[PDB]
């Protein structure tokens, strides 16, 4: 299996360099639409690299022909890096679905003096979610001199102090000459290696996306998801959660489907054994007309009677986030009330929530949709502020 083994965060405003930090590590240059592959309730977006490592000077780079001396590389891991369009997706990303990633990497523009607002909620949201493997890049360090880079760097060092982030390294970048880049892939190797994973536990998969690739004007219906425990693998027999939409005495419920798993595709083939890390693509034997135009989208998929449970309500534990990022009075954040419509993100799941309920630090919604999840998991809270929704917050599910 070549596929990617960890998913890492690219953490960081979408102007201090991220992009082109990115595509330096990607390798792609060519003006993508894998942004037709994007999640829909998260945006979440995966580019998958492989870190290679060069036998001739022993530097890491991301390329098959050493970008120092020219010599063939050698294969060292398969990676994948995971994105969203924006401040408030990205937060929202890591909020709902921290099982998503495994490391991160927090860029942060030397070329600016204090730690941006943005950048403060970063570390906020790492801090929530408890992601420790992270990797500092001071970006942009070719349009500042040496001694501002200095300061930036401890002002970064004073930032990070007590948080998550204090033992990370921090590596003065620039993505745009390509500067110390080997020095960061290596860091990617030493700072976010793949963890110890039990390939036994009972596979689970949040589903992404959902497709009828039938060629049209025939294949079964295939689903594109994040492995997040076990492994799947051809043959296998899996149920869908909370499943397909039907009518009962004017009410709408969901019957969870069962199918057989034909393909799996996965670093951009087809395997027989598909593992956490990077995008999954799953074939199935279900009725394309029931994953077509991503009818299955924030399901969960697992093996017959090992999934979790399908809630119809939440009662939530309330952590409302004391945010900087945005307007004068956006940041004060009045107490939840009942009536409510909040925006519920749980895994790759969205559906509004009507409170009907109140309790300390806790608030019971009754779910447009029904969402399969376990006790314990972190729901993203956005309210609706004007005609925008804005992230206010998260819940931990009670039972
Ligand atoms: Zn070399």
């Amino acid at each position: 299996s070549r596929q990617a083994e960890v998913n890492i965060g690219m953490v960081g405003h979408v102007d201090h360099g991220k992009t082109t930090l990115t595509k330096a590590l990607t390798g792609v240059w060519t003006d993508h639409s894998e942004e037709l592959r994007r999640g829909i309730t998260i945006k979440i977006g995966f580019a998958d690299a492989e870190i290679r490592r060069c036998p001739n000077c022993g530097r890491y780079s991301t390329s098959p022909v050493c970008p120092y001396c020219g010599h063939e590389t050698e294969f060292v891991r398969r990676v994948s890096f995971i994105d969203a369009p924006g401040h408030e997706a990205l937060m929202t990303t890591m909020l709902a679905g921290a099982s998503l990633m495994d490391g991160a990497i927090l860029v942060i523009a030397a070329n600016e003096p204090c730690p941006r607002p943005q950048t403060r909620e970063h570390l906020m949201a790492l801090q929530i979610i408890g992601q420790k493997n992270i990797i500092i890049a001071q970006n942009k360090i070719e349009l500042v001199d040496k001694e501002k880079a200095l300061e930036n760097y401890r002002q970064i060092k004073e930032f990070i102090e007590g948080t998550v982030a204090e033992n990370a390294p921090i590596i003065p970048i620039s993505a745009l000459h390509g500067a110390n880049i080997d020095v960061l892939v290596k860091a990617i190797e030493d700072f976010i290696p793949t963890p110890k994973r039990d390939p036994n536990k009972p596979p689970k998969m949040l589903v992404l996306r959902s497709f009828d690739v039938n060629k049209p004007g025939l294949v079964g219906g295939v689903l594109g998801g994040s492995i997040v425990q076990g492994k799947l693998k051809v043959g296998d027999e899996i149920e869908i959660r909370p499943g397909v939409p039907y009518e009962e005495h004017g009410r709408i419920k969901y019957e969870p489907i069962t199918t057989e798993i034909v393909s799996l595709q996965a670093g951009g083939q087809f395997v027989e054994e598909a593992y956490p890390g990077g995008l999954v693509g799953v074939g199935t034997k279900l009725d394309p007309y029931l994953t077509k135009g991503d009818l299955m989208a924030g399901n969960v998929v697992g093996k017959p009677g090992k999934l979790p449970p399908v809630w119809d309500s939440l009662r939530l534990e309330v952590h409302l986030l004391e945010r900087v990022v945005g307007t004068e009075q956006e940041l004060k954040v009045e107490p939840i009330k009942r009536k409510e419509v909040l925006l519920l993100n749980v895994g790759t799941a969205r559906t509004m929530g009507l409170v009907t309920g109140l309790g300390k630090d806790e608030i019971e919604v009754k779910l447009q949709i029904p969402v399969c999840a376990e006790p314990g998991d972190r729901v993203a809270i956005s309210r609706q502020i004007g005609s925008r929704w804005r992230l206010i917050g998260y819940g931990i599910i009670k039972e």
